[PDB]
């Protein structure tokens, strides 16, 4: 029963680049969160939210919110920036109410075992 959650446009900062492009996103209730280049191809982007951190800033630029992920060694951010703080709690909000979810099935899984 895997389903959409919230999809809209981000501008994404380049993990390579650092120059900021916008993207079509969708989040779904799994933890899958696809971006593309045009709203809906392969996705440009593809990663699960599941065990993320969110973190705000305000610069470079205001309503950024950061997306990072511990796999292994390695420290997977995503950095995304919209136009009004009220659009960076929607987005922060339901990718956060995604990744409890997915944390109450992990603890459902593991503990007590």
């Amino acid at each position: 029963d895997v389903a959409i959650v919230k999809e809209g446009w981000l501008h994404k900062r380049g993990e390579y680049i650092k120059t900021w492009r916008p993207r079509y996103f969708l989040l779904k209730n799994d933890g899958t969160f696809i971006g593309y280049k045009e709203r809906p191809e392969a996705p440009l982007n593809n990663f699960s939210v599941a065990q993320c951190q969110l973190m705000k800033t305000e610069r470079p630029r205001p309503n950024t919110f950061i997306i990072r992920c511990l796999q292994w060694t390695t420290v997977i951010e995503a950095t995304f920036h919209v136009e009004t703080p009220e659009e960076r709690e929607e987005w922060t909000t339901a990718i956060q109410t995604v990744a409890d979810g997915l944390k109450k099935q992990e603890e459902e899984e593991m503990d007590f075992r």
